[PDB]
């Protein structure tokens, strides 16, 4: 219907994006702003080159009703980009000698009837046959979010060992962090990421964003322009059910800091970062990110938000775009991809 039309409009936007020039004898602000304006971007945009911020600008409204404009320090949902952080949490446990990537899931989830042999390595690479079709419709504490998933997950033998995206893999990994450490995931995340890296605009949505908050907006089918006519709800249960997988908010700077710190070896040895970030035979995905010849990427979608990061192998050069106004017909990822490609060539 309009669904199909929206995919087509987005293809056409990617076309116009991909055919924009980009020269380094022209002002960075002007060129990036032109590309963001093409997609009618709403949110905040960060471009870093050899660790220097070269573009940092916000567009549209954090909360239109309250006349609050998005700011460079606005907070957005990182969504699935949190999986890369859960992945690093697991590999920290590997480095500390507390788990192995060859461990079978049945070591941690003894009640599972099928897929018991599935390794932690496979869960980290999206090469498992597990799927959770939906979480609990009522708010559950972490231990019960984990219990729900372990008892409600499907297993598909056809999908064992081949890349197929399934979020429950990372919820279950978060439950393994809980079991091994005896800590909550929220506490683990706070000490290992928030405290460690001095993140001041990072937290869990279930506890509120505080200052510089944003509101998620709902687009009607096939719309490209932001009208802010409808907010997108997210219940407490939906936030709880994103344990390990998409329950965190960050500023663009805080997201860049985490992903960069990972690659620079600040949280985990460079050797273990490389072991973690290893693609598979069937997919670029490995260890919670997509692995490319020219760095990593991760993308998130939900609750009216979209998030995107592209980052160079050494962590010093990249693009973060986050939006509180997802539109299928005006996605942000192709824009971030093009900026990153140009940035890595030397064209900015």
């Amino acid at each position: 219907a309009l669904n199909k039309k929206a995919a087509l409009k987005n293809s056409q936007l990617s076309r116009k994006i991909n055919q924009t020039t980009f020269s380094n004898n022209k002002n960075t602000d002007e060129q990036v702003t032109k590309a963001l304006n093409l997609s009618h971007f709403v949110g905040s945009a960060l471009v870093v080159k050899n660790d220097h911020v070269i573009y940092n600008r916000a567009f549209g409204y954090a909360n239109k009703a309250k006349n609050q404009r998005n700011k460079v320090n606005s907070k957005y949902q990182i969504l699935s980009i949190q999986k890369s952080m859960t992945a690093v949490g697991i590999m920290q446990l590997v480095q500390a000698g507390k788990v192995k990537l060859t461990d079978p899931i049945s070591k941690y989830y003894p009640t599972l009837k099928h897929g018991r042999q599935t390794t932690l390595r496979q869960m980290l690479d999206m090469t498992t046959g597990f799927r959770l079709k939906s979480g609990s419709k009522e708010f559950l504490p972490e231990n019960q979010v984990i219990d729900f998933a372990a008892h409600n997950v499907f297993y598909y033998p056809d999908k064992n060992g081949i890349y197929n995206y399934s979020s429950v893999n990372f919820l279950l990994l978060a439950g393994i962090i809980r079991k091994v450490t005896g800590q909550s995931y929220q506490h683990f995340f706070t000490t290992h990421f928030i405290d460690k890296l001095n993140l001041n605009e990072t937290g869990f949505l279930i506890h509120g964003q505080g200052q510089d908050a944003t509101t998620g907006y709902r687009a009607l089918a096939d719309q490209t322009l932001p009208n802010y006519d409808q907010t997108m709800p997210e219940s407490k249960s939906q936030m709880a059910n994103e344990l390990g997988t998409g329950q965190v908010y960050m500023s663009t700077a805080d997201l860049f800091t985490v992903e960069s710190a990972i690659l620079k070896g600040q949280l985990l040895s460079k050797k273990n970062v490389a072991i973690l970030h290893t693609r598979t035979a069937t997919g670029e995905y490995g260890g919670g990110v997509y692995n490319m010849s020219n760095g990593i990427r991760s993308h998130g979608l939900g609750y009216g938000y979209e998030s995107s990061i592209f980052l160079s192998p050494d962590g010093k050069t990249g693009v973060v775009l986050m939006s509180n106004y997802y539109r299928k017909a005006a996605g942000i990822q192709a824009t971030a991809n093009k900026i990153f490609t140009e940035l890595m060539k030397g064209d900015i």
